[PDB]
């Protein structure tokens, strides 16, 4: 049974999507995989 952690685990996913945006905001434009 998944409790409140249900929605809490959703943050671990979006965390990667937010990094892409914040990446360009930091100025990480060089190697680029």
């Amino acid at each position: 049974r998944r409790c409140l952690f249900l929605s809490l685990f959703s943050f671990l996913i979006v965390a990667g999507a937010t990094t892409l945006f914040c990446l360009l905001h930091f100025g990480v434009i060089g190697p680029q995989r």
